[PDB]
């Protein structure tokens, strides 16, 4: 599924992402835009064997198990395929764990280069929340 900026902003808010660990809603919407362009089906192959799955491009080397990544750690205890679902519940719960257990939202280079320190309010403006 491809979400519209506002449709996604509302879903994430219902899932407790607004100001989760200090990151206002816009950061999460802005991340998703540049990571997957709001497509829950996005998959990206990397040089080390792993793949990024879903709306927040979560990696198979550390977070989920796709049965084809060497040294997989599966820290979210989830088959990577659950992250390709239309229901963003699984991608969110794992994203909350990656953001808790580490470097904040630095796990996402697109967020670091395109969202950090910008007016992230632009991502939720015009939306009915």
């Amino acid at each position: 599924k491809v979400f519209g900026r506002c449709e996604l902003a509302a879903a994430m808010k219902r899932h407790g992402l607004d100001n989760y660990r200090g990151y206002s809603l816009g950061n999460w919407v802005c991340a998703a835009k540049f990571e997957s362009n709001f497509n829950t089906q996005a998959t990206n192959r990397n040089t080390d064997g792993s793949t990024d799955y879903g709306i927040l491009q979560i990696n198979s080397r550390w977070w989920c198990n796709d049965g084809r990544t060497p040294g997989s750690r599966n820290l979210c205890n989830i088959p990577c395929s659950a992250l390709l679902s239309s229901d963003i519940t699984a991608s969110v719960n794992c994203a909350k764990k990656i953001v808790s257990d580490g470097n904040g939202m630095n796990a996402w280079v697109a967020w670091r280069n395109r969202c950090k320190g910008t007016d992230v309010q632009a991502w939720i403006r015009g939306c009915r929340l």
